């Protein structure tokens, strides 16, 4: 019987909001399962009701690769040459979805994120692999604004989020581009920062997202008097590394999003995988104190890992939901972009963590408990500076996936629950009526 604190007025960071991503053509691997059950998938990841309420969409910007195949490969770039552009919105089979999930579900954070540049700009004269041609600098920013811009005024799709390279560190089998430190700073203060200046972009940037969780890639920038002006966000993927403190970010002000995970090696699907993805949100909103946590993709074709939260079929057009979209639902559901993070007691027994978040514009709140130990817990939760009537659990474990119980009486800003082994639980409330 251990007892949590959660404190009213005292704040930490602002959550910008959850992500996935369709790149690499599963975007349209959901729509060839039929309409129904692409529905059914469009709600299972973006409904706040009856769905993990992901708030933010990943979207690869593409190069016009020609590796991989339709099942799994890369996108037409809209700049196929470096004297001509081709704006049709048929090169983009994300553009169908995004249009989709924002009418239907309120999606309004876009990030687009380039894995290489076109071809024609690369070193080795390829999107797999090699680096960005330092006579192309010019080129590639404006290819940039040109895409923010464009994607406004031709499609009517608003690109809220830039992703400048993926990975940079990384040359693969696939789109890649490698960047070092200070190719970064030298293409943020000499060709992105005048060219969106000049451009009027108010799109922010997501800093190249190095594949290890720190921000090494971006210190040369953030210590930078003009590129500073544009690292709006310092994005980070979290492939074998773990959560630490991004100390310059902080200093300059800036937000920190992990824009990518997922499992590679394995192919658990239970709710011990789904713990794992909860337990790395909650370093990340410990430790890090970041602002947005994304999963790789949110459904994909690979039922032999998890590298999605949905798993597709093809072959016999089905698809099966891993515990890990309902644990790391216990957050996205209910943690809306603009919510702010609480001090709540972390570790009020072993195995047992907890974050708290409120929204400062309604009143509303949400308090999120893992267990993933193999120990029932109680615990006592005692609310400071703040008085609900009652809190609604919400609970995943390997029998429940995001279920609503029994609405919980709170008895002078205190409540207990008991804590399921290997389960994680969300109470939500309100305190303005
Ligand atoms: O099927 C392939 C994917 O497995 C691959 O996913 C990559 C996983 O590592 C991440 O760091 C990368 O960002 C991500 O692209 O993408 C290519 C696709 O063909
Ligand atoms: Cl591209
Ligand atoms: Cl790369
Ligand atoms: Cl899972
Ligand atoms: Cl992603
Ligand atoms: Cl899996
Ligand atoms: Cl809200």
């Amino acid at each position: 019987a251990s007892t949590v604190t959660v404190d009213w007025d005292t704040t930490y960071q602002t959550i910008d909001g959850f992500g996935v991503s369709e790149a690499f053509h599963q975007s349209n691997n959901i729509a060839r399962l039929g309409e129904t059950k692409q529905n059914e998938i469009y709600d299972l990841l973006f409904s706040t009701t009856d769905g993990a309420g992901f708030s933010i969409f990943r979207s690869i910007l593409g190069d016009g690769g020609t590796w991989g195949n339709a099942d799994d490969g890369p996108n037409k770039t809209m700049q196929p040459a470096e004297d001509v552009w081709d704006w049709n919105e048929s090169n983009d089979d994300q553009i169908p979805m995004i249009r989709a999930i924002q009418s239907k579900y309120g999606v309004d954070q876009i990030l687009y994120t380039v894995w290489s540049p076109p071809a024609w700009m690369k070193t080795n004269g390829s999107v797999v692999g090699g680096s960005l041609r330092t006579d192309k600098y010019q080129a590639y920013a404006t290819y940039l604004a040109e895409h923010i811009k464009n994607y406004k005024s031709k499609f009517g799709i608003e690109i809220t989020h830039i992703g400048i390279q993926n990975e940079p560190n990384l040359e693969t089998s696939y789109s890649s581009c490698r960047w070092s430190p200070e190719e970064l700073r030298i293409f943020m203060r000499d060709y992105l920062v005048p060219t969106f200046d000049k451009e009027n972009i108010t799109a922010k940037v997501v800093f190249a997202e190095n594949m290890s969780f720190n921000e090494q890639y971006a210190i040369n920038s953030l210590n930078d008097p003009i590129a500073v002006k544009r690292v709006d966000i310092v994005g980070a993927h979290n492939y074998g590394s773990s959560y630490i403190p991004f100390t310059t970010t902080k200093s300059k002000g800036k937000g920190i999003w992990m824009t990518e995970v997922s499992d590679m090696n394995g192919n658990d699907t239970t709710i011990n995988d789904g713990l794992r993805w909860a337990k790395e949100i909650h370093d990340f909103m410990t430790i890090t104190e970041g602002n947005a946590w994304f999963y790789w993709w949110g459904a994909c074709f690979k039922t032999y890992n998890g590298e999605g939260l949905i798993q597709m079929d093809l072959n016999s057009k089905t698809y099966k939901v891993a515990k890990r979209l309902y644990t790391i639902g216990q957050f996205s559901r209910f943690i809306r972009p603009g919510w702010q993070r609480i001090e709540a007691t972390k570790n009020p027994v072993s195995n047992v963590y907890v974050t708290a978040y409120k929204d400062p514009k309604t009143g509303k709140f949400a308090i999120v408990a893992i267990n993933n130990g193999w120990s029932k817990q109680s615990i006592t939760y005692t609310l400071k500076g703040f008085s609900p009537a009652s809190v609604t659990p919400y609970t995943t474990s390997s029998t429940q996936n995001l279920e609503k119980g029994s609405d919980i009486t709170v008895n002078n800003s205190s409540f207990s629950f008991e804590l399921a082994p290997n389960s994680i639980t969300t109470f939500v409330g309100d305190t303005e009526s």
